């Protein structure tokens, strides 16, 4: 199913439409039917765009992560360090480390 979800960093594509929107970077406050409500960092607004138009920025050593895909998708916990292409994350529900490979982790920016 999809990938998006709240509380998440994304970056705009370029099949946006508005050009200066394109490349931005914002966190995911809201989804609705598909439709998301991206809060944009540099231009300090909000604006309501299809969930095909986003992608998740990778997260790095240190950043609260969500799980975006599979079977854990929704839960968080820290990405404690990345071993190659994969994520070792520290789970916040048993304090437990998890393999996941960084496709499956949104950048939890709450
Ligand atoms: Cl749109
Ligand atoms: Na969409």
């Amino acid at each position: 199913g999809p990938w998006v979800t709240t509380d998440i960093q994304v970056k705009v594509r370029d099949t946006y439409l508005d050009t200066q929107v394109v490349g931005q970077t914002g966190v995911i406050r809201s989804v609705t039917g598909g439709m998301c409500s991206v809060y944009l960092k540099d231009s300090e607004k909000v604006v309501s765009i299809s969930s095909e138009h986003l992608e998740p920025i990778t997260p790095t050593k240190n950043n609260k992560v969500k799980v975006i895909l599979g079977e854990d998708r929704e839960a968080t916990g820290v990405l404690l360090s990345i071993d190659g292409e994969d994520g070792i994350v520290r789970m916040d529900l048993d304090e437990q480390l998890k393999i996941l490979n960084l496709r499956f982790l949104g950048k939890l920016l709450e």
